[PDB]
């Protein structure tokens, strides 16, 4: 019985969860509000949620969620003052209202760093769970607009479970801290996933979203009909698109939905879902989402027979393009879980512009009959790409080699900003130690998937304002090709060298007093500017003038009085790295 959407909403997932899922929402739209009042927020919407249980036919009880929120959007007193044209969205009608508004969320927010006191925490937790759990939900709400909703509150409740546990213990830090790390590791990947996600709706269509779909669930799913996988794929598809589009109560319940269905279909799914379909729900569909593939069907068909040597290939392709490329997708992925779908989906695109020319062609069938071998450098590519990287990262280690990304991404794309160049720099600099210690059956799936994620925040970063226009054409060409054609850019030396600024190159004593994160960062910006300032110092002068540096901080930081010192080594680093590298 449902005639209101908001009733049929609280109905289906009931009071914490909505009041989780509502305080999210107004965590992303709203990334500068006081908590307090994102509570009161969440507190009206959902008592007039309740007058919807009880009458569906009470006035407003008919208006679609984007409608009602929005309208709670615009009577923010605080509204215009702490986020300007954001306020201009009010006078537009639904959808170009909630499109507006989404446009606002801020991706890289100015908020101080989350850093855990156990005491404090403890503290808050003993005295009140619920509200612990909300501020968790809010801070890295706000720090995320586009977080994964149902998925935000899974991590609410295990962050609870570990100050549940740790708390009891005799050393809380010792407790909290490595599994505090441990998880806000996993919450970043899966941040950077979601963002993903919508950034790739945003842009290339639902289409991509979709043939990425294929591609991962073909995997996990090898056995499943096409028939069924395709199923899947539009029910989780319409999901993530909610969620991107912010009706987060929309989100969570088609979700639920899904794990339902496929908890329900297991026999014609897979075999691995026994374990998981035995949780209660956000356990249930988290578990769903990471679950270990099942075997390949045991005796299958070469993909050359019907894609390469068949003769109605073009014919098949014409009647259904859609289908029957959606069909190749498919079949070349159950086959291989050891790909990256990001190399599957290359294989796919590849096979669709090859017949999009041979089947024009007088004789088709010769000019697509070899195609499989075309498709070869699609996979030689990042296996070398791969095997080459992970040596350096074996000497250098992690922050070695950020400063080698550093260096050639610097080179490579200088014209973009510092703060971005050093964040996605580190970032890319991680990927060593996530990956390369992987038996090989992983490692390229493991990479490829890790780099279209942080290549996607340079592009969400750069397309904001856009400063080189080299980067938006990697960013924007094709989805698929980010990772290649980043790694296809070679200097330039049209770019005229930077201008020097001794703003960017003075130390002081603070250096030394320094969390270590912003020691590296520190330095790492150094690196760029000098990079930006000379293009084409080489790999010795560069090691050269790090080991100058370095001694210099150690130097300086070491001495009791230190402010005089680097007033003073300061300027002679200056004066010997200028001379180096004249
Ligand atoms: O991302 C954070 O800022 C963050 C902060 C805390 I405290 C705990 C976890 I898990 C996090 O992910
Ligand atoms: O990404 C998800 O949230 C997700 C959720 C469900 I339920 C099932 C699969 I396969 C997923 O990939
Ligand atoms: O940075 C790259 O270009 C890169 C590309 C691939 I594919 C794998 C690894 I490890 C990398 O470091
Ligand atoms: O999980 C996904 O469905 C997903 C979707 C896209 I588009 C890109 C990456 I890396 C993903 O992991
Ligand atoms: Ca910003
Ligand atoms: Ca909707
Ligand atoms: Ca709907
Ligand atoms: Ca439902």
């Amino acid at each position: 019985t449902h005639k209101s959407e908001i009733a049929h909403r609280f109905k289906d997932l009931g009071e914490e969860h909505f009041k989780g899922l509502v305080l999210i929402a107004f965590s992303q739209y709203l990334q500068q509000c006081p908590f307090d009042e994102h509570v009161k927020l969440v507190n009206e919407l959902t008592e007039f949620a309740k007058t919807c249980v009880a009458d569906e036919s009470h006035a407003g009880c008919e208006k679609s969620l984007h409608t009602l929120f929005g309208d709670e959007l615009c009577k923010v007193a605080s509204l215009r003052e702490t986020y300007g044209d954001m306020a201009d969205c009010c006078e537009k009608q639904e959808p170009e209202r909630n499109e507006c508004f989404l446009s606002h969320k801020d991706d890289s927010p100015d908020l101080p760093k989350l850093k855990p006191d156990p005491n404090t925490l403890c503290d808050e937790f003993k005295a009140d769970e619920k509200k612990f759990w909300g501020k968790y939900l809010y801070e890295i709400a706000r720090r995320h607009p586009y977080f994964y909703a149902p998925e935000l509150l899974y991590y609410a409740n295990k962050y609870n479970g570990v100050f549940q546990e740790c708390c009891q213990a005799e050393d809380k830090g010792a407790c909290l801290l490595p599994k505090i790390e441990t998880m806000r590791e996993k919450v970043l990947t899966s941040s950077a996933r979601q963002r993903l996600r919508c950034a790739s709706i945003q842009k290339f269509g639902e289409r991509a979203l979709k043939a990425w779909s294929v591609a991962r669930l073909s995997q996990k799913f090898p056995k499943a009909e096409f028939v069924e996988v395709t199923k899947l794929v539009t029910d989780l598809t319409k999901v993530h698109k909610e969620c991107c589009h912010g009706d987060l109560l929309e989100c969570a319940d088609d979700r639920a939905d899904l794990a339902k269905y496929i908890c329900d279909n297991q026999d014609t799914i897979s075999s691995k879902l026994k374990e998981c379909c035995d949780k209660p729900l956000l356990e249930k569909s988290h578990c769903i989402a990471e679950v270990e593939k099942d075997a390949i069907p045991e005796n299958l068909p070469p993909l050359t027979a019907d894609f390469a040597e068949d003769k109605d290939v073009c014919k098949n392709y014409q009647e259904a393009k859609d289908a029957f490329l959606g069909s190749f997708l498919y079949e070349y992925s159950r086959r291989h879980p050891e790909y990256a779908v990001s190399v599957l989906l290359r294989l796919a695109k590849e096979y669709e512009a090859t017949l999009e020319e041979c089947c024009a062609k007088d004789d088709p069938h010769a000019c697509y009959s070899t195609v499989f071998d075309k498709l070869k450098h699609l996979v030689d590519e990042p296996q070398n790409l791969i095997k080459q990287n992970c040596d350096q990262f074996e000497k250098l280690g992690e922050y070695g080699f950020q400063n080698a990304l550093i260096v050639r991404y610097t080179r490579k794309v200088p014209q973009v900003s510092t703060p971005t160049l050093v964040e996605v720099s580190r970032s890319l600099g991680k990927v060593g130690t996530r990956c390369c210690t992987k038996p090989e059956s992983e490692r390229m799936p493991c990479t490829e998937d890790y780099l279209s994620l942080i290549l996607n925040r340079l592009c969400v970063l750069h397309e904001k304002t856009p400063v080189s226009e080299k980067v938006t054409k990697c960013c924007t060409e094709s989805l698929v090709n980010r990772r290649p054609c980043f790694s296809a850019l070679t200097p330039d030396e049209t770019y005229v060298p930077k201008a020097f600024d001794e703003k960017l190159f003075t130390f002081h004593a603070d250096i030394c007093t320094l969390p270590d994160t912003e020691k590296q960062i520190k330095k790492q910006t150094a690196l760029v500017e000098l990079l930006k300032h000379k293009p084409k110092a080489t790999e010795e002068q560069l090691k050269t003038v790090m080991e100058n540096f370095v001694a210099f901080v150690d130097k300086c930081c070491a001495a009791d009085d230190k402010e005089a010192c680097f007033a003073v080594e300061g300027p002679k680093l200056v004066v010997s790295t200028q001379t180096a590298l004249a």
